[PDB]
């Protein structure tokens, strides 16, 4: 099957990391890729653009007081200089959109790793 490392949050063949420290998108970005990973990717489904569906294992790990960056939707988008993140109103998180200088926690992804 697939695995992840300590820490990290396993979902399909995918694992995810919650970074906590605030970052603009690019500096994120650029923090992702040194763990070798990307921005998490949560692009489908999704009938608007604000809807964002998240694994259970990864939505119950987050800060509801917190914004998270994860990779923009381009399907959404007709570069720009608003970027996405994830906020959590009431009982739904959603994709919002903001300057990308803006500061706020992130979340990665990487794959997961086959064991015999």
């Amino acid at each position: 099957s697939h695995m992840c490392p300590s820490g990290w949050i396993p979902y399909q063949e995918r694992c995810f990391y919650i970074s906590h420290t605030l970052r603009s998108l690019e500096e994120s970005q650029k923090y992702c890729t040194s763990l070798s990973s990307k921005l998490a990717a949560f692009d489908e489904p999704s009938k608007y653009y604000y809807e964002v569906s998240l694994p259970s294992g990864l939505e119950e790990l987050l800060d509801r007081s917190k914004s998270y960056w994860i990779q923009m939707s381009k399907k959404w988008r007709h570069q720009s200089r608003y970027c996405d993140k994830i906020k959590k109103y009431y009982q739904k998180w959603k994709r919002t959109f903001s300057e990308c200088a803006e500061l706020h926690p992130s979340i990665c992804e990487s794959e997961a790793f086959r064991f015999p």
